[PDB]
C-alpha cells in the first residue's frame, strides 16, 4: 500500500513504497504507538542471506546474473557446511553503507554512501583490535578534518567468542562518584569508568579524563588500552562575547565514534564494529552540557551571565542553552574541527530524505530523535512528517557487555 | 498485560493499563509508525454499544455502578434509541463526558487542569444568531478581564448530518490573512483560505495586519452567516519586551483567549459538531509557533536584524538567540497586562506531575510525544526525557473535514 507524507511548511508530499520491504517490527500496534519509547540458524540464515544478496545483486544492476545465482548457490552450500558465511569485500562494504543508510535515527544520512570501511576480520585479539581502533581514530580525525568510517571485527559464531568493545563510544569522559554523593566528571560513564577502575585502569579524578579502551576479542577478557593522547582531538570551549566563558573549564573531544552497537548484515552479526562521523552541535551543548542528568551546567552558566533566575518565565534557561551552543559551535570552527549546527544538518537531511524518496522510494525517519533538542520548530524537519519502519542491513542495539560476559 | 515506561533524567519507570481499554486505531502497525504524522451518522446498532460503553463509564465514577440508577438509564437509552434513533445526554453526563474527552486529549500538555472546565449547555440553540449569543457569553465569561478560565459551548448534537450545527472559523478569535497579487501576504498567511470565505460571504475586510476575523456560525445545517464579534469583548496584549524599547515597535499584539472551534466532540456514540472550547495559551505558541514559524508571521529576521546578530551564517545561532528573546517578550507582556499564559518550563513541568498521577489513579495516560515536547527548549523540559504512549480513548475531540468543503449551499 502506497503511504504519504506530507510537509506542512512547505506542502510538498512525497510518496512513500519503500516501507514494503520492511523485516522487523516496530514495537507499535494498530491499538497503541510507543514511538517515544527508546528501545521496544541455518534454516534462519539463508533466507536473510538471499534476501541480502538479492538487494546487493540488484543495486549493481546484475539481478539474477550468472554472478547472482553463482554467489547464492555458494553462500547456501556454505551455510549448509559451515552453518554460516563470510561477505565477500563488495559486500561488506555495501552492508555498512547500507546500515548508514538505513538508521532511521541519524540525521546526517545525506553522507552515507561517503563512508570509509576497514575490514578488521582478520583481527584475534585485545592488542590487535587496540591497532585497528588507533588507525581508525587517527584516519577518521584527520587533524580536525573529520573523515566518516567504520571499523568490522570478526563476525558472531557460536556467540562465546564475540568481539566486543566495552565502550559506549571510543572517545568519552570519565564519570566518579564523590564523596558528597555528587558526580565528577560525566554521569552517564560513571559505571564503566567504575569497572575500568576495577579492571586496574588508574583514574585520575577529573572532570575531562579520557577513559580507557575494554577491548574483548574470541570472547576473551577484556583488557585495557590508552588512546595515543596526540591521536585525541579535543577543543577547549570559548565564547564570541563572553571572555569569561573559558572560566567555566569546559572542553569536548571532536570525533564522535559509536562502538557498543552491532551491524546486521546478510542474518550475519558484528557485535564489534565502531563507526565514526562528526559532531552536531547540540550534541554537546544541549544534550551532553546541559542534560539534567549529565554535566548540568546551565546554572553556572546562568549565575556567570547574571540574569535573573528566579522564575522560570525569564527564560533563563533557554537564554543560557543558546549562548553554550553558540561556545560550542565556535569553539570547533575556531580550531577547525569539523562540526555541524542544527539548522544546517536538519536542512541537509531535508534534501536527502527528498533524494531518498525519488531513488528509494522511501527513507525510514525516526521525528523523535530527528527533530534536534533544541528550536525544533524552527528546523524544517519539525514540520516534516515521517515514517518510521526498520531495514536491514541494519544496526542494533545490545546488551551491555559487563552484563552478560562469563569472566 | 502491562506497558512500562520509563523516564531518562530520574530512572521513573511506569506501568500502563489504560490502554487496554483503547478501542480506535492509532494509524500505526505493527511493522511501520505513524508517529509523526498530523492526521492519519451512526446507525443504531453501533450506536448501542458505545452508549452502554460511556455509561457504564460514567456510573463507575460516581461510584454506582450496576446500581438501579445504572441500570434504569441503560434501560431508559436502548429504549430512546430503538425508538427515535438517537439519545439525549443528562447535563450530568454532559459535563462529564466533556472533562473526559479533554482528560483523553493525548495532544494536550495542559490536561492537569481537565477537571476544571465550565461547560455551557447550547443544546437547545437553534440559529446562528442563536450561536452567536452563546458564542458572545463564553468569550466573556473565560476571558474574565484576562483571569482566563477554561470553558466550552456545547451546540446540538448532529442528526442525520444534514443539519450540522458547524462555527466555520478554525478558533473563536484569529486575524485575518490577505494575499496580495504581489504574492505576498497580509496579516497570518493560515487565516487566508477563510478570510477569503469570509469577503466572498460579506465581510468587510479592513485589510490590516491584526484584523479579527468574523465569525461564520451555522447552524441546523443551514447556509452560514457572519457576526462580528464585540470589540470589547476580545482581549488582545501588545507585545513588547522587558529590556529592547524597540520590540514594542514591532507592532506585535495577539489576542489572550485561544478558543478551539473547528473539532469534534464525541460522547457515547453521539457527535457534537460545533462545540468551542478554550483554556489559556503557553507561551511557545505564540512566540515560536504563530511569530517564529516560516509559515505564519515569520518574525525572525526583524528581530533578528534590530537585535543586530550576525546573519551571515545560521551557525552563529542567530535564530535561536532571536527566538528566546521573542518568547521573552510574549510572555513578559501576558504577564503586564495580568492576562493569564503559561511558560513551557512551567506547564512541561505540571503535565509531568498530572501524567504520574493519572498513572496511579488511572492505570496511565495517554500521550502524543511529538505534540507534547515544547516547539523550543525541547530537551530542557521534562516531557523530553519522558517515554509516553499513545493511544484512542473516548471520549474524544476528533478533528473533521472543513466545512466549506462538505456543505450543501443552499
Ligand atoms: C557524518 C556525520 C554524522 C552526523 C552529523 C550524524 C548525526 C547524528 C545525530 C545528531 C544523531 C543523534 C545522536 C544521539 O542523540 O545520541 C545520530 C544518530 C545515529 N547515527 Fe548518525 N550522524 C553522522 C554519521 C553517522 C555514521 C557514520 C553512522 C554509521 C555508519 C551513523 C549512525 C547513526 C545511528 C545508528 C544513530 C542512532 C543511534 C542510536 O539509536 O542511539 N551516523 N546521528
Ligand atoms: C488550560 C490551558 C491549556 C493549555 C496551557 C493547553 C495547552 C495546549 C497546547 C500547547 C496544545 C498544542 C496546540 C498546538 O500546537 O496547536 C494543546 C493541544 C490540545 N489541547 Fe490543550 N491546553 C489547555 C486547555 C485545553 C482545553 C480546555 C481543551 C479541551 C477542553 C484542550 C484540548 C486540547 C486538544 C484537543 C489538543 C490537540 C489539538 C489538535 O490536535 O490540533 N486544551 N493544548
Ligand atoms: C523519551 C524519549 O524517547 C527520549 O528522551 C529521546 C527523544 N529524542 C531523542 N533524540 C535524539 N537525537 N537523541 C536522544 O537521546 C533522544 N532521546
Ligand atoms: C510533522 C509533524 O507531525 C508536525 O510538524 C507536528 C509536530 N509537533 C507539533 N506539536 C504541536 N503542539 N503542534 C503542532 O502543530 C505540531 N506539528
Ligand atoms: C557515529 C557518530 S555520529 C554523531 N554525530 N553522533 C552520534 C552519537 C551517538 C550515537 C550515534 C551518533
Ligand atoms: C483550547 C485552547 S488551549 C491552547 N493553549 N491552545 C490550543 C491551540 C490550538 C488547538 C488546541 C489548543
Ligand atoms: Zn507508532
Amino acid at each position: 500500500r502506497f503511504l504519504k507524507v506530507k510537509n506542512w511548511e512547505t506542502d510538498v508530499v512525497l510518496t512513500d513504497t519503500l516501507h514494503l520491504k520492511s523485516t522487523l517490527e516496530t514495537g507499535c500496534t494498530e491499538h497503541i504507538c510507543m514511538g517515544s519509547i527508546m528501545l521496544p540458524t541455518k534454516d534462519q540464515l539463508f533466507p536473510l542471506a538471499k534476501e541480502f544478496l538479492d538487494q546487493y545483486y540488484s543495486s549493481i544492476k546484475r539481478f539474477g546474473s550468472k554472478a547472482h545465482m553463482d554467489r547464492l548457490e555458494e553462500v547456501n552450500k556454505e551455510i549448509e557446511s559451515t552453518s554460516t558465511y563470510q561477505l565477500k569485500d563488495t559486500e561488506l562494504i555495501y552492508g555498512a553503507k547500507h546500515a548508514w543508510r538505513n538508521a532511521s535515527r541519524c540525521v546526517g544520512r545525506i553522507q552515507w554512501s561517503k563512508l570509509q570501511v576497514f575490514d578488521a576480520r582478520d583481527c584475534t585479539t585485545a592488542h590487535g583490535m587496540f591497532n585497528y581502533i588507533c588507525n581508525h581514530v587517527k584516519y577518521a580525525t584527520n587533524k580536525g578534518n573529520l573523515r566518516s568510517a567504520i571499523t568490522i571485527f570478526p563476525q558472531r559464531t557460536d556467540g562465546k567468542h564475540d568481539f566486543r568493545v566495552w565502550n559506549s563510544q571510543l572517545i568519552r569522559y570519565a564519570g566518579y562518584k564523590q564523596p558528597d554523593g555528587s558526580t565528577l566528571g560525566d554521569p552517564a560513564n560513571v559505571q564503566f569508568t567504575e569497572i575500568c577502575i576495577q579492571q586496574g585502569w588508574k583514574a585520575p579524578r577529573g572532570r575531562f579524563d579520557v577513559l580507557p579502551l575494554l577491548l574483548q576479542a574470541n570472547g576473551n577478557d577484556p583488557e585495557l588500552f590508552q588512546i595515543p593522547p596526540e591521536l585525541v582531538l579535543e577543543v577547549p570551549i570559548r565564547h564570541p562575547k563572553f571572555d569569561w566563558f573559558k572560566d567555566l573549564g569546559l572542553k569536548w573531544y571532536g570525533l564522535p565514534a559509536v562502538s557498543n552497537m552491532l551491524l546486521e548484515i546478510g542474518g550475519l552479526e558484528f557485535s564489534a564494529c565502531p563507526f565514526s562521523g562528526w559532531y552536531m552541535g547540540t550534541e554537546i551543548g544541549v544534550r551532553d552540557y546541559c542534560d539534567n542528568s549529565r554535566y548540568n551546567i546551565l546554572e553556572e552558566v546562568a549565575k556567570k551571565m547574571d540574569l535573573d533566575m528566579r522564575k522560570t518565565s525569564s527564560l533563563w534557561k533557554d537564554q543560557a542553552l543558546v549562548e553554550i551552543n553558540i561556545a560550542v559551535l565556535y569553539s570547533f570552527q575556531s580550531d577547525k574541527v569539523t562540526i555541524v549546527d542544527h539548522h544546517s544538518a536538519t536542512e541537509s537531511f531535508i534534501k536527502h530524505m527528498e533524494n531518498e524518496y525519488r531513488c528509494r522510494g522511501g527513507c525510514p525517519a525516526d521525528w523523535v530523535w530527528i527533530v534536534p533538542p533544541m528550536s525544533g520548530s524552527i528546523t524544517p524537519v519539525f514540520h516534516q512528517e515521517m515514517l518510521n519502519y526498520r531495514l536491514t542491513p541494519s544496526f542494533e542495539y545490545q546488551p551491555d557487555p559487563w552484563n552478560t560476559h562469563v569472566w
